[PDB]
C-alpha cells in the first residue's frame, strides 16, 4: 500500500471482505471464478501483478523484454521468497506452467496456455507430447524465457491471472490434494493462509517473507462465503463486513444510494451477464430455438425496470468498451420488442413448438438473491412472450460450475469477466476446444476467425476480425446476452486504497489500509 501523507492509520489493521460463495479450491491450477481469484491474488503472485489502477506491473518479474513478440524473457527479482523462506526461482515457473498444461492436472484453465500460444501447448493438451516439451525454460535461477508459436503483442497482459502463478513443487508432491491445508500450504504473495473453515470463513495473515512486505499494511483479512446479497449488505451495515462482494441486491440497492451515498462505489467492469445455452443438447442444437429465446427476452424491462442498478443492455458477448473492441450493433437490437416477439414466436413455431406442445426446459442458477430474482423475471417474460415453460433450479457455486462443464443442463445463468483487457479474453472461450467453453459451442468458422487474428500484424484488421467473430456468435445465437455489468459494492469510509479504476477489479489486500476511526 501507498499511504498518503497526513492519513492516520487505525491501530488495528484487519479487514473483513464478503466473497460471494465458498471457493472451489485454493490451488491456482484448479480455480476458474472471481471468488477463487479474489483469494488467490492475496496468496500467490505471478510474473506481473496489476497496480491500483489496473495496469500490468512488476510482480515476481522486475523487468521483461520480448523479441518480435514471440520470445519473452522475464528477469526475476532476487529477493522473491516463499513463506517458508525459500527463494522463488525461474524453476518454480517452469514446473508450474508444465503442471497447468499437463492433462493429469485436468485444470479447468488448461487452455489459458493456448490463449498465450506457448510453443507445443496443443500437442501437450492432446496427450501427444509430454509436459516437459512446453516452450518455457529457466535460463538460470532468475531468468524465465517463454517461446510462443506466433507473435502475441498483448502476451504480458495475460500474466496477472492466477492460473499462471507458481505453486511450490515440494508441497504439491508431498501432500497431493491436501497441500492447500493451512499446515501444509506454502505461498509467495503478501499473505499466507491461517484458517479455512468450509462454508464459514477463510482467514489470511501477512506473510513476512513477501518481497514487498515493508509496504503491506493490513495484517489480517477474512473472506466470507455469503451468497445472499441482502445478507452481505445487512452484515456490512451492522459493522461486521468492511467491503461487500460486488453483486448487489434488488431488494435494497436503490435504498442504499439514497441512504449511504459515499459508501456505494459504482465503476466500469469488463463482465457480461448472459443466459448460457447448452448448444449440443436438443432442442437447443436448433438455431431457431436459440434465436427465439434471445429475441423474446426483453432487456429494457430487466435492466432498467427489474434490476435498475446501472447496467447496460447487452447485444454481444465481449463488452463494447473492452480495449480493442469495435463491435457492430446487430439490427435486431434496434427493433421494437413487439417485432422481436413476433419473430421469436414465428421461429419457435417453425421449430415445432406449438401451444399443445410448448417448449419446456430448466434454468439453472447459482444460489443468490440477485440471480433468483432475475431468473424469476426472465421465466415470466419468456412465458408471456413465447408461451414457454421454465423450471428454475439453484445449485451452490462449485456444483453449478461443474454441472456446466459436464453439459447436464439446458440453459444456465452465466457471467464472464475478462482475465486481461483484450477481446480474445472473452472470445477465446467459445473456441471449439477451449477448456472454458461451457456453452459447448462448436464452430469451425468461429475458430478460424480467431486464428486469423494473429496472422495479421495490425490492430485494425484484428479489431475487424473480432467484430466478425462477434457477428458469427450472434448469427448462431450461441448465447443470450443480457447486460454488461457495472462493479457496484459498498466499502466503509475507513477502507483506504480502493480506487475503483481497474475494470478487471484485480484488488490486492496488500494495497489497502484502514483509516483510524
Amino acid at each position: 500500500a501507498d499511504v498518503p501523507a497526513g492519513v492516520q492509520l487505525a491501530d488495528k489493521q484487519t479487514l473483513v471482505r464478503n466473497n460471494g460463495s465458498e471457493v472451489q479450491s485454493l490451488d491456482p491450477h484448479k480455480i476458474e471464478g472471481v471468488p477463487e481469484s479474489n483469494v488467490s491474488r492475496d496468496l500467490f503472485e505471478g510474473l506481473l501483478i496489476s497496480d491500483v489502477e489496473g495496469h500490468p506491473s512488476p510482480g515476481v518479474a522486475e523487468k521483461w523484454e520480448n523479441k518480435d513478440f514471440k520470445v519473452w524473457t522475464f528477469h526475476l527479482r532476487e529477493n522473491a521468497k516463499w513463506s517458508d523462506g525459500t527463494p522463488v526461482t525461474a524453476h518454480d515457473f517452469v514446473y508450474s506452467w508444465q503442471r497447468l498444461a499437463d492433462p493429469n492436472t485436468a485444470s479447468p484453465y488448461a487452455s489459458y496456455l493456448q490463449y498465450g500460444h506457448i510453443a507445443n501447448i496443443d500437442d501437450i493438451i492432446a496427450g501427444k507430447k509430454p509436459a516437459t516439451d512446453l516452450g518455457v525454460k529457466a535460463l538460470d535461477d532468475h531468468t524465465f524465457e517463454v517461446t510462443l508459436s506466433e507473435p502475441v503483442p498483448y502476451f504480458y497482459k495475460l500474466l496477472v491471472h492466477p492460473s499462471v502463478s507458481p505453486v511450490p513443487k515440494s508441497a504439491v508432491e508431498k501432500f497431493g490434494d491436501k497441500w492447500t491445508q493451512p499446515a501444509n500450504i506454502v505461498t509467495n504473495g503478501a499473505y499466507k493462509l491461517k484458517n479455512w473453515v468450509v462454508n464459514e470463513r477463510i482467514v489470511l495473515e501477512r506473510n513476512p517473507q513477501y518481497w514487498d512486505n515493508a509496504k503491506t499494511v493490513i495484517n489480517q483479512v477474512t473472506y466470507l462465503p455469503i451468497s445472499s446479497e441482502v445478507t452481505d449488505v445487512n452484515r456490512y451495515r451492522s459493522g461486521e463486513i468492511d467491503m461487500t462482494y460486488n453483486n448487489m441486491p434488488i431488494e435494497l440497492f436503490q435504498k442504499l444510494k439514497k441512504e449511504i451515498p459515499n459508501e456505494v462505489r459504482v465503476d466500469p467492469y469488463l463482465c457480461t451477464y448472459y443466459y448460457e445455452i447448452n448448444n449440443q443438447k436438443a432442442p437447443f442444437n436448433d438455431v431457431r430455438v436459440r434465436t427465439a429465446l434471445k429475441l423474446a427476452l426483453d432487456r429494457d424491462i430487466i435492466v432498467n425496470k427489474v434490476k435498475n442498478q446501472g447496467d447496460l443492455p447487452a447485444y454481444s458477448y465481449t463488452p463494447p468498451y473492452t480495449d480493442g473492441a469495435k463491435l457492430v450493433e446487430p439490427e435486431w437490437f434496434k427493433w421494437s420488442q413487439q417485432k422481436r416477439n413476433e419473430e421469436a414466436k414465428k421461429l419457435l413455431a417453425e421449430a415445432g413448438f406449438t401451444a399443445d406442445k410448448p417448449l419446456t426446459f430448466d434454468l439453472l442458477y447459482n444460489t443468490s438473491d440477485l440471480h433468483k430474482k432475475l431468473a424469476i423475471a426472465v421465466a415470466s417474460i419468456w412465458k408471456k412472450n413465447l408461451g414457454v415453460n421454465v423450471n428454475l433450479e439453484n445449485q451452490e457455486w462449485k456444483t453449478f460450475l461443474d454441472t456446466r462443464h459436464q453439459g447436464t443442463f439446458d440453459v444456465a445463468r452465466a457471467g464472464w469477466c475478462a482475465d486481461y483487457n483484450e477481446p480474445t479474453s472473452f472470445l477465446n472461450t467459445m473456441l471449439s476446444d477451449s477448456s472454458n467453453n461451457t456453452a459447448h459451442y462448436k464452430s469451425p468458422a468461429f475458430d478460424k476467425l480467431i486464428a486469423d487474428t494473429l496472422k495479421v500484424a495490425d490492430d485494425t484488421q484484428r479489431s475487424e476480425l473480432y467484430a466478425k467473430a462477434e457477428q458469427q456468435l450472434d448469427k448462431d445465437s450461441a448465447i443470450v446476452p443480457v447486460y454488461y455489468y457495472v462493479n457496484a459494492r459498498l466499502v466503509k469510509p475507513w477502507v483506504g486504497g480502493y480506487t475503483g479504476k481497474d475494470p478487471l477489479d484485480n484488488i490486492y489486500v496488500k494495497n489497502l489500509y484502514i483509516i483510524k476511526h
